[PDB]
């Protein structure tokens, strides 16, 4: 039968759809249905059977389990630095080209605009040459070598393209929850996802 | 200066994201922002400066040029149709892996689930494989051989991976507009842009 799962927009594209085909290739008698929202839609209104979110629940009915850490790093494409150089500092930024999410962002999507902010107070912010509310047309245009980026792991991977810019600052990471109303917590389908979805979670070396 | 378009979730990642690059080549001194919604977001309440969207708009202050066209194909994946063979009729669907959007739709996408309704009625539905509420994401889905994905050109691309499939059906066309307020008819920012995108959007012949 059927599993929904929500989840933000950019762990849903980046990381999940690939996860759910190893586990349909599992479980084939299964049918997943991933709602991909940036609002965090309520599990206990019955719009999703379980979640993955990008921070701690705070809902004390929700069963959770921490999954991964997310780190976030500043990227840029060999096409971009073959042009532009590479930036060697946070200060460096203001000759480059920085692509960030844009306002409005969801207000658990941590430093998705850093690049605007780092080394700066909040009235003097950088101009960003490209703003897209979508972490995975970020990488896309990151890729494409319009301007330097920061972007979590997940969207990322292990194998980018991208030169990593150690930049001498440090982004916060913050860990992602699997969690589930307590309703769900004897379905066979759930524990069969929550039981893959924690062990991809724990074999997820970034 | 700062120009803010909005689109569709889809449009913008599988289209959009790629003519920008192009767009910020030929114009350094601009900056875009993106602003991907699936729900039509208001141009004339200054949540953008222009908008590209799907249906014809029905706002009569705004001023309006058909873009392009759009189809919708039925697609699989090689290393699904090795393992499952090629559907030949809608009716062999019943023994696929079907990939669909899902719901909530909104009203404007049409035909994102019609893998789910295609010659059977609406209250005897096909059960999905797989949903996922991100056109991006179902296009991975398909690559990665999951199952079977209706899905539009801009999505799709001229060199997909993906085999197309002749089900004997004919799925609905639909035409794409670029439109903007009145108020912006004169900025030179807008003026580029529009004619940077009514120019691609007529040598975008798939």
């Amino acid at each position: 039968g059927k599993l929904r799962v929500t989840t933000t927009v950019g762990l849903g594209q980046g990381w999940l759809t690939d996860k759910v085909q190893e586990f349909l290739q599992l479980y084939p008698e299964m049918s997943i249905q991933l709602i991909l929202d940036n609002e965090e839609l309520d599990v206990n209104m019955r719009h999703a059977d379980c979640a993955i979110r990008l921070r701690q629940p705070q809902q004390s009915d929700l069963i959770q389990r921490k999954l991964f850490t997310v780190h976030m790093h500043v990227y840029a494409a060999p096409s971009y630095i073959n042009r532009h150089g590479e930036p060697q500092s946070v200060e460096d930024l203001d000759n480059h080209r920085i692509i960030s999410f844009g306002e409005p962002a969801p207000n658990y999507l941590l430093d998705v605009n850093w690049l605007e902010n780092a080394g700066r107070s909040s009235d003097n912010t950088r101009i960003p040459h490209l703003q897209i509310n979508s972490q995975t047309s970020i990488k896309r245009a990151c890729l494409l070598g319009i301007g330097i980026a920061c972007l979590p792991d997940y969207i990322v991977g292990r194998d980018p393209g991208l030169i990593q810019l150690s930049l001498a600052a440090d982004i916060p990471s913050f860990d992602t929850y699997f969690c589930y109303p307590d309703e769900m917590k004897n379905a066979a389908k759930l524990k069969a996802f929550r039981d893959f979805i924690v062990a991809k979670a724990r074999n997820w070396n970034f």
